[PDB]
């Protein structure tokens, strides 16, 4: 039957199941005063599909000049056309090789640069702000976003939306890696699953996924989404409660050293943007800081709503079409106030 909602991570994650409905505010403000995560389901079902495919992006902005990431060793690839990340991203065939004579997995970085997303798209962008859930919260002059409303007493989000478009981890080495490093953001953020790409050339993948969800700490209603109702999982992500961030620094400060790193003892881990949490790092934060997250998979459609301050990594298992916007909810504005 139709439910207004159901729970995953043992009962600490709130997963609301109808984006548009009018009374989601009442199951969700109580989760989100206590600095937790939401996910809300179908957003997909709310879009015209036809305007999120890779095929579209490269047909009408494929000319355009752009920088890509190389997600296995962060190096950078300078001054190429959009077309050569969007023609590989589900053909494994026509993706640009590294030396080792093997196809990259690579993050298109900052595309749409800047604030560009509405003047580049205006129809995307009519489309998704029309429809992101919880909308006194998320639409850019909803009743309870304050981001239009503050004096530079606080730090304010960027005009938005923002994409995030990078292709799927493949190997067991890939396993330690991050399509976003750890960091966090002084906003409040809802990001929306628009599209995920399963590939055909080393199609045939399916096994090192199901490896990937079950040691990054997934839980059993989470394990059932996949064999049960065959939903598309787009992006592993772990992320913390905003009071647990110093344990983090102090985790990753110890770790740092110990690899040898020389960095003064008020370094900041996070803000560097430079760490991913692997099995190994996500038990050590457990046993001796006592810190426990929410391990998340974000399937086409979900919007996962993450509280200013919260530390949060990202882990693509495909190729995804992510698109975010910044927000200023009452219940976290602390956060971005620039008095201490
Ligand atoms: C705009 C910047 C000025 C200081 C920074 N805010 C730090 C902060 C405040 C309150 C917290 C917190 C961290 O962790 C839990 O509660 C943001
Ligand atoms: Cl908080
Ligand atoms: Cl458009
Ligand atoms: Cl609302
Ligand atoms: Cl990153
Ligand atoms: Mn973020």
């Amino acid at each position: 039957s139709m439910t207004s909602h159901s729970w995953l991570c043992d009962g600490r994650l709130l997963c609301l199941h109808d984006p548009s409905n009018k009374n989601n505010w009442k199951i969700f403000r109580e989760c989100w005063k206590q600095g937790q995560p939401v996910l809300v389901s179908g957003v997909h079902k709310k879009l015209k599909s036809e305007l999120w495919k890779p095929e579209a992006f490269s047909q009408e902005f494929g000319d355009q000049d752009v920088d890509l990431v190389n997600c296995r060793n962060c190096a950078i690839i300078s001054d190429v056309k959009v077309r050569d990340f969007w023609d590989g991203f589900e053909i494994i065939c026509k993706r640009l090789r590294s030396e080792d004579g093997q196809p990259m997995v690579l993050k298109l970085k900052d595309w749409p640069p800047g604030e560009d997303f509405r003047d580049m798209m205006p129809t995307r962008f009519e489309d998704l702000m029309e429809n992101l859930p919880l909308p006194e919260y998320t639409k850019r002059d909803g009743r309870l976003n304050l981001a239009s409303r503050l004096p530079s007493y606080f730090v304010r989000p960027d005009l938005g939306p923002k994409m995030y478009n990078a292709y799927g981890l493949i190997t067991a080495e890939d396993r330690r890696v991050g399509t976003t490093n750890l960091h966090l953001d002084v906003s409040d953020a809802v990001n929306v699953m628009v599209y995920v790409g399963i590939p055909i050339g080393e199609g045939a993948h399916d096994e090192e996924v199901l490896k990937t969800i079950d040691e990054g700490d997934a839980d059993e209603v989470t394990k059932e989404r996949i064999h049960d109702h065959k939903e598309k999982p787009g992006a592993l992500w772990h992320i913390y409660a905003a009071k647990d961030a110093e344990k983090i620094r102090e985790l990753l400060r110890k770790v740092g050293e110990e690899q040898g790193q020389e960095n003064p003892p008020d370094h900041d881990p996070i803000h560097d943007q430079s760490w991913y949490l692997d099995q190994t790092l996500r038990k050590r934060l457990y046993e001796e800081y006592g810190v426990q997250g929410w391990a998340i998979v974000q399937f086409l459609g979900d919007a996962v709503f993450i509280p200013a301050g919260a530390p949060h990594q990202v882990h693509n298992l495909y190729s995804c079409i992510k698109v975010a916007e910044d927000f200023v909810s009452p219940e976290h504005v602390k956060h971005c106030f620039r008095l201490t």
